[PDB]
């Protein structure tokens, strides 16, 4: 029952996300019907003509050869032949024959056929044969007599011989046209058999038997009655030429409509599973198989709409009983569109588990979609000759199935009723065997047989973030030292972790990152686990929570072994993760809510649970707003917030409480402390003083070991010596100064570091006695040496940290500024094609193999056999009916009818007696009857006298070829019986002559369509190769890696320029390897006299008018992925359907040429109907120039009809690509131009506050030397709800300081730096930075979030900015290596800056802002997830950076840096300050400079009673079981507490003057 409360869970989640993009959805939702109004717009313009009347023709005679055989051929005379020549009667017969054709004739003779094949193939003296009678008998001894029985072949020529071949290899024409097969012609029509002579010499043939079997009936027979041979008459009709313009590209059509979900599911599988939500979802809890039903159910909702659309326009007449699909019973028409669907969405899914990024899944799966439909052009041709076997085989392909769907959709629909629901078992006519039915059910199994391959792929190869199973996972039905405390045998284990590993492939070394781990967490009590930056952390807790499998060991989460079953750890674990998992688009509650129901939790006590957690994160007026806006420090709290929901036994928690203030970290640590009765707890943290107070063993790893690990004194006292001691300098202050004063008191002791103005010491517990007198000497001559707020502690945990960690010039200006910056952009880009080489391969590939399998398929379709034999008799065509009629009551006319009667019967068939004029019972029939009526009535006959001699009219259907020779052998047949016994019989095959050598060179015109199918296949690979300009420019910009580059100061020229000449030389590769395809295949339009430099300016042209354009188009979209799969369709929609479009509006047929003139001179603008008119049309040219030159024969031809060719090839006129070239070219311009217009931002004009605050807006109201000015400054977020970021925020900094800009979480630090530097627009405000103005026109950035190239390695980001900034190529090592190593990188220095650490980003980032030595300086939150060490580092650097005169803006939010580098606060709540002045005018403000803090109910209260009759006047505040914090109104309390230690219950205590973190606090309540 959970499953079905889930799914619905999954469902809304799924329609709560679509109903907030309703633009992008309306649009995708109507783009399938761009394809498919091109036809219901052709059926609108294209008219019928209804010819209302019957059509009639006249009869024939076929007493003598036709009058074009009585002139000899030039050279020869007519020859004749009978392949039987060792027999005397096959030879007395062809005798009669020569006799009987009055012409000069020779006969020959062969002992076999082969002999006649041969002198016909080889041999150059025939071609001058007639026919060839050939006897089917054995024929002994030359005596033999012909028997009762006869049968013969005649063999005719191959051509058409009386001014294609004879279609024997069919019964119907393929696909049939309305009205009679050849209107005009009343004799016949494609195969003649009238004009080339083969009734005449078949009617000689039967009347020569009888001659030799009887000699003198048959004279007296064949004089008083004459056979003439008639046509049926035809209905009346309507015209409508409009299926036979549409049958070619019906299937591109129906393909080209699916194509685009078909490239959208693959990528939005595979995103949302590289963007680690899969694994996240699966580890709060869900079913793998309720996943995939939910992405069903999404995609077949929008197919289930635009299947229904087609189907409406498919089949609405829009003039009276015209629409498309005339008849079509739309029922079936939707079914068919439902299971091309269904297919392809399960061929989506199939592919979608072979990638894992979504630029490779969106570049090759919308390749594949088309890949798979290649094999149909293959199929096409050759469709008349396969087998039902090998029609079935080629159906496993979905795109075939459908093409081998489409095609008889049309084959049923120009012949009749059409698509009916009671023929789908029942195919087309009598020569093919393939249902429809057997469409439906191909397309129905390969929907399952792809099921079975993404179940398998996704099970054994799950990518980059699966846990794998084994390869018969299916089989089993299961799936159906002194350093380190002794550990306590009070609790129990949850995890236990043994010999556990894991290595990377960095480079060919095999690198570790963790190594032989050995650990036990136990029950009930929280584990932290420390460590410095890059030294496991994570794949540690990565590989407990089952991110990637352990490369050796084991672990034990409660038994269940990590690597053997986690589907059952997953029931209860709980984490969050470093960087947040959360969906833009989906609000706080929501969040929530959604969280709660999937682990679990039941939907009664749902509310009030989400509205406790609401209350206690802090997240309370951010309710119900998008995840996507936020803050920054609020994501935190919302992923602890998700992580702790509905409860857990195992939580896993990775660096929670990183970028949020002090209050709310309180909140959460006495969160964490209230729920760890019954679980376990695993925390990685970077501040010390957490791993103190909630803490009961704490673990430190130095590079993938286990340094330490033990509970928080153990550690203590193993490390320090005594206590501790911490100071903070003035600006003039000498170290010496305090060393050996602190030396000539208290001789043991040594410095630990001096990082900027912290200056620690260490001191032993054998010196405590000389306390007293270091403190006092101190605390009297604090001014002499210029110490603010001193302290003293005692051995904090901050220190054993360290312990054990150090246990184991004139810039370039002008033209060479230029040059520098050029070059730098250049090699960014260029080093994005070697690191990821998939990329190019698929620019190199894909264009490659679409040309390469469209020429293939030319050369395969363009040869000719044998026209096998046919068998020329009733019989072929099933049980036909055959009527006649017998007007005239005369004698001869009945006794003939008899056996007409009688001899069917005996064949099989079914006569049909009229008595009434069988001319209008025909064209009756064939009007009531249907399209049904040409299948079953194909011969007819009239025995009529005219003045004593009798005439038999022999009708033949001419909508099938071999009707004549039927009819005739019908009539000859009964002729034969008259006369003689009735076991008399005569049978007629057709077999014609095979072609010889000479002859079958001649092809002449080739034009066709094979000019067409190369433009085609060369736009849908064009298609796909120009959509890859445009990925890198989108992660660029997404990351926001070009606002900080911009900010670093590139010149826009430069930046642009460099991009476009790497893409021009990137594109020109693949221009280059198709001239070799073309030279291979010997295409001579583009291989011969000149024209190879013509091609490659083609395409070289066409390269320089579409790039710029993917540049203007890449402004649209956020996602480098989601803009592929638009600009792909953006390149289908202007490319393949307009050329398509406009060369079936330009057909002679349909009477529609001159409106494909206004569409062509509109469809100039758009470059990609430009390339495939410009190839087509310099095709078409060379070809009717290479042929009204060949000879003068042909030359008046060309004039006969104007068939206007060019001798320029670039003229402006029809068939010259002048305007195509032209328009190419004033495209470039014109984007570069319009770019370059974009790009700088030339088309963007077409109350009682504090005193100390109040006085800086007056200051600056009422400056030469101040690099940064603000003045009445303000930011509003309008969103139906206007928001205040900002509120005047005035304020001026100087040379030489270093500003504080402190505040809470979301005030207004972040979208004060995005104004400042230009990401975010004014509203009624003005600053200038340098002097200069912003509001209407050298500083460095580091942005909160890490904006880097993951592409680039550590030493290449570096070098990139020290380019942009001056610094010439000489002096540039050492400007990097003193970045480098002055900031603890050269580990990584050269690591590919993808695979770095959560800080080693932020080290990176902030070593980008200050290399060059620029002016101005922000930093925004520079130091979060660093260690201590290197935050030290950090302070050092700035420190340095700021003594040398330069303005820096830090805004930070721990406190110790704030003090220790800072020189002017400001404390900011709700976008306005609060306070400023010198960090010493806070802190004595209020005096009462003395502050304490203890750590230990009834110990606690008894120790406070020491402290208050002690400490008279205490306003102690913020306790937390142990950490009461006081507040006094220096040698004189840290005396006291040389004894209160015994009696006290305590083991540390510092005792310091005030803390800022007090006056912080201070602002809380407001
Ligand atoms: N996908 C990867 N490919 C190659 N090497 C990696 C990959 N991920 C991490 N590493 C390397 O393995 C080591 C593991 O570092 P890890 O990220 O676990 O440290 P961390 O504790 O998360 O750092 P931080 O304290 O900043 O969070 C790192 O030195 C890193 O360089
Ligand atoms: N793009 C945006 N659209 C609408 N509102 C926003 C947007 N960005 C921020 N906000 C809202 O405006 C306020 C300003 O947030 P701001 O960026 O100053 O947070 P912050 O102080 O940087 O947070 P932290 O310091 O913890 O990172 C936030 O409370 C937030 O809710
Ligand atoms: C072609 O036929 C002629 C006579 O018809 C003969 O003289 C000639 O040799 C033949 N060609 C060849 C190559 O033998
Ligand atoms: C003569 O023809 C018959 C066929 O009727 C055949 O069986 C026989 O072999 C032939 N005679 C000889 C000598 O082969
Ligand atoms: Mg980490
Ligand atoms: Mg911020």
């Amino acid at each position: 029952m959970a499953v079905l409360r889930q799914l619905a869970l999954l469902l809304w989640k799924n329609y709560t996300l679509q109903k907030r993009k309703v633009l992008v959805t309306v649009l995708e939702l109507f783009l399938p019907l761009l394809f498919s109004g091109i036809l219901i717009w052709l059926r609108l313009k294209i008219q019928s003509e209804n010819v209302p009347n019957a059509t009639i023709y006249p009869g024939q005679s076929i007493q003598e050869l036709p009058l074009f055989f009585t002139f000899p051929p030039p050279g020869d005379t007519w020859e004749l032949a009978y392949i039987p020549s060792h027999s005397d009667a096959a030879k007395t017969v062809t005798e009669t024959v020569r006799r009987a054709l009055v012409i000069n004739m020779r006969v020959r003779g062969f002992p076999s056929e082969k002999d006649f094949e041969d002198y016909i193939r080889y041999d150059n003296c025939s071609s001058s044969v007639l026919a060839a009678v050939v006897f089917e008998h054995p024929f002994n001894h030359s005596k033999e007599p012909l028997p009762l029985a006869v049968k013969y072949h005649l063999r005719f020529s191959y051509t058409r011989r009386n001014y294609e071949g004879w279609h024997t290899t069919s019964l119907f024409p393929l696909f049939p046209n309305p009205g009679p097969r050849e209107p005009t012609s009343p004799d016949g029509g494609e195969p003649g058999y009238i004009r080339e002579g083969f009734l005449a010499v078949q009617h000689a043939v039967d009347r020569a038997i009888m001659e030799y079997h009887a000699d003198a009936a048959t004279r007296q027979l064949f004089q008083r009655l004459t056979v003439t041979i008639k046509r049926f008459p035809y209905p009346p009709f309507i015209a409508d030429p409009f299926l036979v313009a549409i049958q070619y590209q019906l299937p591109l059509l129906l393909l080209l409509s699916f194509t685009y979900t078909a490239l959208t599911i693959a990528r939005a599988v595979v995103q949302e599973k590289e963007r680690r939500l899969k694994e996240y979802m699966r580890m709060m809890g869900l079913s793998s198989w309720l996943h995939w039903s939910a992405w069903f159910l999404l995609f077949f909702l929008f197919l289930l709409i635009a299947a229904s659309f087609m189907t409406l326009l498919f089949c609405v007449k829009v003039k009276p009983n015209v629409a498309v699909l005339s008849r079509s019973d739309p029922s079936l028409v939707l079914a068919f569109l439902l299971c091309f669907a269904i297919s392809t969405i399960s061929f989506s899914f199939m592919v979608s588990t072979f990638f894992s990024k979504a630029n490779m899944a969106a570049a090759f799966g919308g390749f594949l979609y088309f890949f798979t439909y290649i094999p149909y052009f293959f199929v096409a041709p050759r469709y008349n000759w396969m087998t039902l076997s090998q029609k079935l085989c080629s159906c496993l392909l979905s795109n075939v199935a459908m093409a081998m769907g489409a095609q008889l959709i049309g084959k049923f629909e120009a012949k009749g009723m059409g698509i009916q629901w009671r023929d789908l078992l029942s195919p087309v006519n009598v020569d093919d065997d393939f249902c429809f039915g057997q469409v439906l059910g191909m397309l129905l199994l390969d929907s399952v047989l792809y099921g079975l391959v993404t179940w398998y792929m996704e099970a054994v190869f799950p990518g980059q973030f699966g846990v794998p199973q084994p390869w018969y996972f299916f089989i089993m039905p299961s799936y159906w030292n002194e350093y380190f405390e002794a550990e306590p045998e009070d609790l129990v284990a949850g995890i236990k972790i043994k010999h556990l590993s894991k290595v990377f492939r960095v480079g060919n070394k095999d690198r570790a990152a963790v190594r032989d781990l050995n650990l036990n967490l136990y029950e009930g009590q929280i584990t932290v686990l420390l460590g410095h930056n890059g030294a496991g952390k994570t794949t540690t807790l990565s590989m407990l929570t089952g991110l990637f499998p352990p490369t050796s060991g084991r672990a034990y989460i409660s038994g269940y072994e990590i690597s053997q079953d986690m589907v059952q750890i997953r029931k209860s674990l709980g984490l969050c993760p470093q960087h947040d998992i959360l969906f833009d688009n989906l609000t706080v509650a929501e969040h929530l809510y959604f969280y709660a129901q999937l682990k679990g939790l039941s939907r009664q006590k749902c509310p009030e649970e989400v509205k406790q957690m609401l209350h206690i994160i802090g997240l309370e007026d951010k309710w119900n707003s998008r995840s996507r806006f936020l803050s920054g420090g609020m994501r935190r709290k919302l992923s602890i917030g998700i992580a702790l929901i509905a409860g857990s036994k195992v939580l896993i928690l990775d660096q929670p409480t990183s970028g949020m203030d002090a209050i709310s970290r309180r909140a959460i640590w006495d969160l964490l402390q209230r729920q760890k009765s019954d679980r376990t707890i695993v925390l990685t943290t970077h501040f010390m003083d957490e791993a103190d107070l909630l803490g009961d063993r704490i673990a430190i790893m130095a590079k993938g070991e286990l340094q330490c690990c033990g509970s928080s004194l153990f550690l203590k006292q193993k490390y320090g010596a005594g206590y501790h001691m911490t100071l903070v300098k003035e600006p003039h202050c000498n170290p010496e100064d305090i060393s050996q004063l602190v030396h000539h008191h208290v001789p043991n002791a040594t410095l630990e570091s001096s990082a900027g103005a912290e200056l620690s010491f260490i001191l032993p517990r054998e010196s405590t006695h000389r306390f007293e007198g270091l403190f006092a000497k101190l605390e009297k001559k604090q001014k002499e040496l210029g110490i603010a707020s001193f302290g003293a502690s005692i051995t904090t945990m901050e220190e054993v940290f360290l312990r054990v960690g150090k246990l184991v010039v004139k810039l370039n200006t002008g033209l060479a500024l230029h040059c520098q910056q050029f070059w730098a952009m250049f090699l960014k880009k260029a080093a994005y094609s070697w690191r990821e080489w998939k990329m190019v391969a698929a620019q190199v590939l894909v264009p490659l193999t679409c040309v390469t399998l469209a020429l293939l398929a030319i050369n395969y379709s363009s040869e000719l056999f044998d026209d096998p034999m046919l068998r020329l008799t009733l019989g072929e065509y099933g049980r036909t009916v055959v009527p006649f009629s017998v007007p005239g009551t005369s004698q001869l006319g009945q006794q003939l009818s008899e056996h007409l009667k009688d001899a069917l019967q005996a064949e099989g068939q079914e006569p049909r007696e009229v008595l009434g004029d069988l001319e209008e019972f025909l064209i009756f029939r064939a009007s009531v009857e249907g399209g049904g009526f040409n299948e079953r009535c194909l011969v007819a006959a009239s025995f009529r006298d005219v003045g004593e001699r009798t005439v038999v009219n022999a009708l033949f259907n001419n909508q099938a070829y071999h009707s004549p020779a039927t009819a005739l052998a019908v009539v000859d047949n009964l002729l034969f019986k008259l006369l003689c016994g009735p076991h008399a019989s005569i049978v007629v095959s057709n077999f014609p002559q095979p072609r010889s050598a000479l002859q079958a060179a001649k092809d002449q015109f080739n034009e066709g369509r094979k000019g067409f199918d190369i433009a085609l296949n060369l736009l849908f690979a064009m298609a796909f190769l120009a959509s890859t300009f445009s990925i890198l420019a989108v992660s660029e910009r997404a990351v926001q890696a070009k606002h900080v580059q911009f900010v670093s100061g590139v010149h826009v020229a430069s930046f642009w320029l460099s991009a476009l000449l790497w893409d021009l030389i990137s594109f020109l590769i693949p221009s280059l390897l198709l001239l070799v395809v073309f030279k291979a295949f010997d295409v001579r339009a583009f291989t011969r006299d000149g024209h190879m430099a013509d091609t490659l300016l083609l395409l070289l042209l066409y390269g320089w008018a579409i790039i710029p354009l993917m540049y203007l188009m890449n402004f649209f979209f956020l996602g480098a992925a989601t803009a592929y799969t638009r600009l792909t369709i953006f390149n289908i929609l202007s490319g393949i359907a307009t050329f398509l479009m406009v060369t079936i509006m330009r057909i002679p047929a349909v009477k529609l040429e001159e409106l494909s003139k206004t569409l062509d001179h509109v469809f100039l603008v758009l470059p990609n109907h430009c390339l495939g008119m410009a190839v087509s049309s310099f095709y078409e040219n060379y070809e009717t120039r290479r042929y009204c030159t060949s000879s003068e024969v042909a030359a008046h031809y060309c004039k006969k009809y104007n068939i206007q060719y060019q001798e320029n090839f670039y003229a402006w006129s029809a068939p010259g690509v002048g305007r195509f070239v032209a328009s190419m070219a004033a495209s470039g311009c014109a984007y570069l131009i319009l770019l370059f217009l974009i790009e700088t931002n030339l088309l963007q004009r077409l109350l009682p506050e504090d005193q100390d605050v109040a006085d800086e807006r007056t200051r600056i109201l009422a400056l030469l030397h101040t690099p940064l000015i603000i003045k009445e400054l303000s930011k509003v977020y309008e969103q139906r709800v206007p928001l205040l970021a900002v509120d005047r925020l005035s304020l001026a900094v100087q040379k030489g300081e270093c500003f504080g800009l402190l505040g809470f979480n979301g005030a207004g630090k972040t979208t004060t730096f995005k104004m400042l530097t230009g990401e975010e627009s004014l509203t009624s405000g003005d600053a200038f930075v340098g002097g200069h103005r912003i509001s209407s026109d050298r500083i460095g950035y580091c942005p909160q979030f890490d904006a880097l190239l993951d592409h680039m390695t550590g030493r290449e980001m570096l070098v990139m900015y020290a380019r942009l900034r001056g610094i010439p190529e000489r002096h540039i090592g050492a400007c990097v290596e003193n970045t480098l190593r002055g900031l603890l990188l050269e580990p990584h220095a050269n690591k590919l800056v993808r695979t770095y650490s959560g800080g080693n980003k932020r080290k990176l980032s902030t070593g980008i802002a200050l290399i060059g030595e620029p002016a101005v300086i922000f930093l925004d939150q520079p130091s979060t997830g660093m260690d201590p060490v290197a935050r030290r580092l950090l302070w050092d650097t700035v420190a340095r950076a700021r003594e040398s005169g330069k303005a820096i803006i830090i805004t930070s939010h721990s406190m110790e840096e704030c003090e220790a580098l800072c020189t002017r606060l400001a404390i900011m709540v709700q976008g306005q300050f609060k306070c400023l002045g010198s960090p010493q005018h806070l802190k004595s403000k209020f005096g009462s400079g003395y502050s304490l803090r203890a750590k230990v109910q009834e110990a606690l209260e008894e120790f406070k009673a020491f402290v208050d009759l002690t400490f008279p006047g205490s306003v102690l505040e913020d306790e937390h079981q142990g950490m009461v914090h006081y507040h006094l109104p220096w040698a004189k309390v840290f005396g006291i507490l040389e004894k209160a230690k015994e009696k006290y219950g305590v083991d540390d205590y510092s005792v310091s003057q005030i803390s800022l973190e007090q006056v912080f606090l201070s602002f809380a309540h407001l």
